[PDB]
DNA sequence: ATGCGGGCGCGCCCGCAT
DNA sequence: ATGCGGGCGCGCCCGCAT
């Protein structure tokens, strides 16, 4: 069931990584949300609708240097989302949160957001 | 550094049964973890240059929870890697008794493993 | 009913970029 | 000289051989 959820994810992505790359990031983080509906919900409806759809914050727990490692590479959970979504060029110190982003990276908090619709590029 | 001369010495008495990242590696982490256990580093020392001759303490490093320790990639039984490396470079996985005297040895499923491979027996 | 195995990531740490 | 990114290991996870 979880295979629908991460190829529909899958066909929104840039390709600015590799497929074993996003198709091992999308994977992690749907795990993540297996017993969080809501945020697994705010994931898809953000990502479906190209962002149109207003969704909720999209968390993971935030590791003790807060980077997270994806096929053997290492980059931020908000970075490595919002490139796989949004901006294949992304680089590191491109995004500002939204507003009504409550999890941000830049907040420092236990958990962080990474719906990549909640950034903007700089 | 000083543990140069030692690391060298000990990788004198490879057999080579494994490539020379993976013996240079497993003795290297081997000698870090005897850092602040003079005692057993002088253990070792003695077991290997002397092949056996001169007796010698256990030679422990902690136990993982499945026992495995890892080496460039590569998991397996530590007293197997050590004994494959000074002693039997065809040695296979249940091919190893422990001596008498043998405190720590892997089959005692003890907090330590002895990794001395002159503490072991071939079968 | 165990224990391999092997993939994989966070935490630790080294050695290399600055 | 020394802070920091990238290599690597133990623990976790899970399928399958024993
Ligand atoms: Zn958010
Ligand atoms: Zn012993």
């Amino acid at each position: 069931a979880t295979l629908g959820i991460v190829h529909t994810l899958m066909c929104h992505r840039q390709g600015g990584e590799s497929e074993n790359f996003a198709k091992r990031a999308v994977e992690s983080l749907v795990k993540k949300l297996k017993d969080k509906r809501d945020e697994l919900d705010a994931l898809i409806t953000a990502v479906t609708s190209n962002g149109i759809q207003q969704s909720k914050c999209v968390t993971i727990a935030r590791t003790l240097d807060g980077r997270l490692q994806v096929a053997g590479k290492k980059g931020f959970p908000h970075v490595i989302y919002s490139r796989i979504w949004r901006w294949p060029d992304l680089h590191k110190n491109e995004l500002k949160h939204i507003k009504l982003c409550k999890f941000a990276f830049d907040l420092k908090l236990d958990h962080v957001c990474v719906n990549p619709y909640h950034y903007e590029r700089v």
